Formats: C-alpha cells, sequence, structure tokens
C-alpha cells in the first residue's frame, strides 16, 4: 500500500529564486554547496522534463550508495516539482517507489515556504515507520540550509 508523509520547511529566501537553485539546478548546485552529504548527481537520461533519470550518490559510509529519481513533472510558473525515487536503497527491497512532490509558496516577508510530501508504496506488508522517514527529512532541511546559505552570501546567482 501507500504511507503517506508531510512536512513543511522555511526560507528566508524568495520563492522563484529558491525553486531555480535549489530544484532547477540542484543537481549542479547541492553537490558543490553541500558535499558531506551529496558527493555527485549524474544524468543518465533526458534534458530535464518528464521522464529525465538522475542518480544521486552518497558519500562514503552512508547507509544506501545512491538513488535514482525520475522527473514526473515541472510547473516552472506555481513552483511545484513532482519526482520519484525509482531505485537505489530499500526501492526494489521493501517498497516499490517513492513519489514525491515539492511546491514552494511565498511568504508576505520576502521568503517562502517548502511544502514536501512524501508517498511510499511499499511491497507486501512492510510497515514504513513515522521515525524512520525522520532522516529524510533532516537530509532534506540540511540540503536547505546549505543552499540558502549559499544564496545569500552571492546576491548575482540565480536571479
Ligand atoms: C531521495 C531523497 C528523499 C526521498 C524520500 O525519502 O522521500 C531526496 C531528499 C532531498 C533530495 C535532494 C534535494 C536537492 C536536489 C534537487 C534536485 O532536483 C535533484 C538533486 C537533489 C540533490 C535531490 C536528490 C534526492 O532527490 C534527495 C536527496
Ligand atoms: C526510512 C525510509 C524507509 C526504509 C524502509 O521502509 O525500509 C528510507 C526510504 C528512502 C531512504 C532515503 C534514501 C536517500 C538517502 C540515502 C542515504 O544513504 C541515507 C539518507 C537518505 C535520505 C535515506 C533515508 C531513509 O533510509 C529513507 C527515507
Amino acid at each position: 500500500g501507500v504511507f503517506n508523509y508531510e512536512t513543511e520547511a522555511t526560507s528566508v529566501i524568495p520563492a522563484a529564486r529558491m525553486f531555480k537553485a535549489f530544484i532547477l539546478d540542484g543537481d549542479k548546485l547541492v553537490p558543490k554547496v553541500a558535499p558531506q552529504a551529496i558527493s555527485s548527481v549524474e544524468n543518465i537520461e533526458g534534458n530535464g522534463g518528464p521522464g529525465t533519470i538522475k542518480k544521486i550518490n552518497f558519500p562514503e559510509g552512508f547507509p544506501f550508495k545512491y538513488v535514482k529519481d525520475r522527473v514526473d513533472e515541472v510547473d516552472h510558473t506555481n513552483f511545484k516539482y513532482n519526482y520519484s525515487v525509482i531505485e537505489g536503497g530499500p526501492v526494489g527491497d521493501t517498497l516499490e517507489k517513492i513519489s514525491n512532490e515539492i511546491k514552494i509558496v511565498a511568504t508576505p516577508d520576502g521568503g517562502c515556504v517548502l511544502k514536501i510530501s512524501n508517498k511510499y508504496h511499499t511491497k507486501g506488508n512492510h510497515e514504513v515507520k513515522a521515525e524512520q522517514v525522520k532522516a529524510s527529512k533532516e537530509m532534506g532541511e540540511t540540503l536547505l540550509r546549505a543552499v540558502e546559505s549559499y544564496l545569500l552570501a552571492h546576491s548575482d546567482a540565480y536571479n
């Protein structure tokens, strides 16, 4: 079946800029600013639209060596990004796939809020504990704060 988890994260950076830096060009920026969490991102095939497959490689010592993301949908206008984890780690073992949605919304103070939705499609009767998924939240937060710090220090980037 499916386990649905949702979380939110806030940022002081405006939505359009965060969307462009973190999501659209995250395969280039994240490995640069957060090498301790993502060693590299490889484009397997596609040019960025639906069907694009990317391989996310993790640093030595991490539990899983890599996962592959497949881009499902991209709304450059309302800042919505849908992608699926289709291979690697537990996927293919206890999970069939993970479907995620990221929506970035502007706040009146000039910042933004990232609304994250994760749907874990399990295999058989495996249970995904809400406590075990906290690891994806912390990873998410780490990457976000690293990109935010970079964007505050380089005003000319991703304008
Ligand atoms: C695979 C996990 C979590 C999956 C889940 O548990 O729901 C997610 C959590 C944060 C994700 C990263 C966010 C920043 C980047 C977004 C890019 O567009 C694709 C590469 C990066 C580096 C993403 C790679 C991968 O998609 C991660 C590391
Ligand atoms: C905890 C769940 C579910 C595990 C299960 O049901 O067996 C799994 C599913 C996908 C897993 C993530 C895959 C991407 C990353 C791999 C890294 O090497 C460790 C951190 C991350 C972010 C993993 C954290 C955690 O291991 C998750 C979120």
